[PDB]
């Protein structure tokens, strides 16, 4: 029937819209979809954060760590008899069984905050209305004033690839499968890639990356390259420079996946258990008959265009997340953007989302972390001579008795060469970025100076204190490793 | 000889000023002198920090830690053989083999700087010079216009307490024994009764605390409580208000401690194989002859005196660390005050030391981080009426998968009552609450508001993000536990 607000993709953003503007007292309604994947996998409530993302990835991401856990383990006097193994079926179910924890748990928020649940593909109609497909087939006639769209997007395929629907498989699958991936390729060279490429080599699986341009495109080029150069230089299969042309499944059902080392030969042959495609994802627009409904979109990404309040070209609509273009695709803005937009329209708020500045973290095998600028974006925007970047390579207390090499972990923080030195940028790469990071982000909100780090103390002994010890200028290129 | 700079203590505070002040091409020199603990335990160059404290416990915290890291390795798909045992030979070699390595690394970093080094128990003979004691005997004629002062301190005994040096062992033997504590009692309610009560506990040692009052006092009751909550919540065993009175070797050589239930009985024993005075340290001062140099001291503590310069009575003689009164007894301090004296000194450096707002973090169990005020502080300063504090209980992702309990992972931040609403106190308990902790501290110096904390946006999923989430209010009263 009819509501007073409208949500379309029971997510990460669009649940936070829908909760935040029925506490405002308001009649919302949501109707969420998991179209399965192209090998057939599905899930429950919650998009793609709590099902095939952000959730379940740290969880593997941990399982890693906790193996490396058990090798440091032995240097602290734990005589824990190595080597110890690890299967992917215990694993996995504990993360599934959590997943499931909140699945039927925004479920049960849904319901006691007056909210009514549609599962349904939903679809435009037209201006007020949407059609909703079922796993039946039962259409329904719902209808709001105010229509928030949050569908996110999903897992992007290679074209002409032959080979790749047929056996490739997604984000979306490795997390779900109940069987070991055994030996793996990762077709990708970023966030997703990268992250998933980890844990796996954490795991004790024979995986293989397949780069076909740069590491992190966007980021910090420098941190970048360290981060791979971490993963390499403790597991992780490297194929840098190549791409996909053909995957053939043979007798055994292994896959001979076949491509170009642009690098160096023409043309190579290998055989893996499961082929990862973490090229991009892709927005779940066309699926919507936006276009009969009023709502202008973008070419190329094919995203919604979208304003400062998150409105569309219909006033009493609007779009979050993955789905807007413009924004960045992660979790928190798509939270914090929902709560606003719907305090915004029912709650007598004018505060915006600042997507300013928006802190992240790349939970490799070493974690990088960052907020701000990249000396690149930096110069690009002030000039090298008017900028000054502190650096420093620490070697975290921890990482000492045990014996593991930490020639990886570096620090770089980027600020304005004129006093009082505004820090416009900082990129931390070592255990547990994120939980150093956040801090800082703060930092930035407020605009601190390098002044206010060389006036702000240490909690010795730490991690994240190296950050507030930063003095080596790249001006002065002095030797960044750091003594006492 | 004569040095136009005298260092006394070769302590993390006492070193900085002395490698700064001589990379400011000044002829530089230390004596330091480790006077063995009553239990008759000496170590090398590099203060407290080094070789009884900051690295040492860290790095037993941290063996700790990996125990339950274990544990939790099972849920994860770890297919570890428990219950895994730990020797406290291997560890405690692995420790003291890496505090040596910041013996002889200290002792480097003092000959590639034009900096000698005299081991001497100084004492002062006049305005310009100190007598050496040396493990041999022989004195040395040492002179220096600015004479820096970072003898620390040493762990306090009990008074009347008989059976107290006898047997009992401090934070200076901890650390350096060749064999296992095996059954201990710690006599303390503060940090570092509370941290070594914690990996010994940790170990799978039989370890009791023993406190006389309330716990941490001065830091934030609540947080403090909770802390402790979380130890006798996990293995270590509390006695809740009692004292020490008389300790008796019995044949087998295990300590039989009386004491006295003030909370209930009037007296209980019990024995244990190890004793642990956790109950304060005390200046070094008293064996300097201070009063011979014209250096004016405190009564209560008999720490030295001092400026706003770190500079005592004699304008050209200062005090460092530990040693001065006033200043917050941590390392960060120790280092940063040094570095700055030696360059106001020899550098045409004018800024002073800021002792405000330092964090710390209190590496028990549950490491507990902070800076700022404490809720108590923040009413105290100004007024219940004027005061706003926002709170939260987290659940660590990490902590899920592994049926790790996490009623204790609490979150507290104080600010003001009015807009922007300066926050002016944060307080953590949880993982890595340091790595937390010190990216905030920035915002304190910076005078962040909690505004620019809802506006700060979050690296999703971490620990230190639910600080950047606190709403929930306590004038409100609602439920602090976190859903979503
Ligand atoms: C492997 C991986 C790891 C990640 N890790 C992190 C991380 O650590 N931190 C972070 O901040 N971000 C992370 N992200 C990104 C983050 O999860 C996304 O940015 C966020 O989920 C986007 O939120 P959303 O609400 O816009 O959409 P989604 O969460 O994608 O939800 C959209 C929902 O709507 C449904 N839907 C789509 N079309 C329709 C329709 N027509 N009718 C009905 N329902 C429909 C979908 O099936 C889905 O359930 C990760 C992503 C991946 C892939
Ligand atoms: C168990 C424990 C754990 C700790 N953990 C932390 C932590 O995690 N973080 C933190 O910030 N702080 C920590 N601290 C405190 C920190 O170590 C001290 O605040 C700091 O070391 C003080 O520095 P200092 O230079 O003043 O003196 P010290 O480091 O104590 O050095 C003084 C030196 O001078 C010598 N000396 C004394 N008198 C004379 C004399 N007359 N002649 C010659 N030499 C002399 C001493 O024997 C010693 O070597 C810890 C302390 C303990 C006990
Ligand atoms: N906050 C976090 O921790 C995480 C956030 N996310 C979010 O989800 C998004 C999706 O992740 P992801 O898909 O990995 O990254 P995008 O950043 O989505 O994808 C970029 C990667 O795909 C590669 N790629 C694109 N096309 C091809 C192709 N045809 N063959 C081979 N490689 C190709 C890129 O190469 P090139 O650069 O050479 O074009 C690059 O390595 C992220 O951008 C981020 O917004 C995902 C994981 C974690
Ligand atoms: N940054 C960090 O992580 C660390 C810093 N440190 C520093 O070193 C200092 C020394 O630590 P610590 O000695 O533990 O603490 P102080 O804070 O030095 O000592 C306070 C503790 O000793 C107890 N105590 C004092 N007298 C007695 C007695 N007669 N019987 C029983 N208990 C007694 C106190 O009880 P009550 O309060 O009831 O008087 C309290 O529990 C710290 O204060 C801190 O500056 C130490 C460890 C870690």
């Amino acid at each position: 029937q009819s509501f007073d607000l409208l949500v379309i993709g029971g997510g990460s953003g669009g649940l936070a819209c829908a909760k935040e503007a029925a506490q405002l007292g308001k009649k919302v309604a949501v109707a969420d979809y998991v179209e399965p994947s192209p090998r057939g996998t599905k899930w429950g409530l919650g998009g793609t954060c709590v099902n095939v993302g952000c959730i379940p990835k740290k969880l593997m991401h941990q399982a890693a760590l906790l193996g490396g856990m058990i090798r440091d383990a032995h240097h602290y006097g734990w005589e824990v008899a190595q080597p110890v193994q690890h299967n992917w079926k215990t694993m996995a179910e504990a993360v599934q069984n959590h997943v499931k924890s909140l699945n039927w748990g925004h479920r049960v928020q849904l319901q006691d905050r007056k909210v009514k649940y549609f599962n349904i593909k939903a679809s435009f109609v037209d201006e007020h209305t949407v059609r909703g497909v079922d796993k039946g087939g039962k259409a329904t006639l719902l209808s709001a004033e105010h229509i928030v769209i949050a569908t996110g997007g999903r897992p992007r395929y290679p074209t002409q690839v032959k080979g790749a629907l047929e056996y490739g498989i997604t984000s979306d699958d490795i997390f779900w499968l109940k069987e070991s991936p055994g030996k793996t390729l990762v077709v990708g060279a970023s966030y997703v890639a990268l992250e998933c490429a980890g844990f796996l080599t954490g795991i004790g699986l024979d995986t293989t990356v397949m780069m076909r341009s740069i590491p992190l495109r966007g980021f910090d080029q420098q941190m970048s390259s360290l981060v791979t150069e971490h993963m390499e230089s403790h597991g992780t299969q490297f194929l840098k420079g190549c791409v996909p042309s053909h995957i053939k499944k043979l007798p055994t059902n292994q896959l001979q996946v076949t491509w170009e080392d642009h690098a160096s030969g023409k043309e190579d042959t290998g055989t893996f258990d499961t082929v990862l495609w973490a090229i991009g994802r892709v927005p779940e627009t066309r699926t919507l008959n936006l276009e009969k409904a009023g709502i202008s979109t973008n070419p190329k990404n094919q995203k919604i265009i979208v304003d400062a309040q998150e409105a569309t070209s219909v006033p009493h609509i609007y779009a979050i997340g993955d789905v807007a273009e413009g924004r960045p695709e992660l979790t928190p803005t798509a939270i914090k953007a929902g709560k606003l937009l719907a305090q915004r329209l029912f709650g007598k708020s004018s505060t915006l989302m600042d997507y300013s500045n928006v802190p992240t973290t790349v939970f490799t095998p070493l974690e990088y972390g960052c907020v701000g600028l990249s000396e690149e974006e930096a110069v690009a925007l002030h000039g090298q001579e008017h900028v000054e970047v502190y650096h420093a390579y620490y070697k975290p207390l921890e990482f000492t008795v045990a014996d593991r090499d930490a020639s990886q972990c570096y620090i770089k923080m980027v600020c304005m060469r004129e006093p009082p030195q505004l820090v416009l940028g900082l990129h931390f790469l070592g255990p547990n970025a994120g939980e150093v990071t956040q801090g800082f982000a703060l930092g930035i909100k407020c605009g601190a100076s390098y002044a206010q780090v060389m006036q702000t103390v240490g909690i010795h002994p730490t991690c994240s204190e190296e950050v507030v010890k930063l003095h080596i200028s790249k001006r002065s290129g002095l030797e960044p490793t750091v003594t006492g």
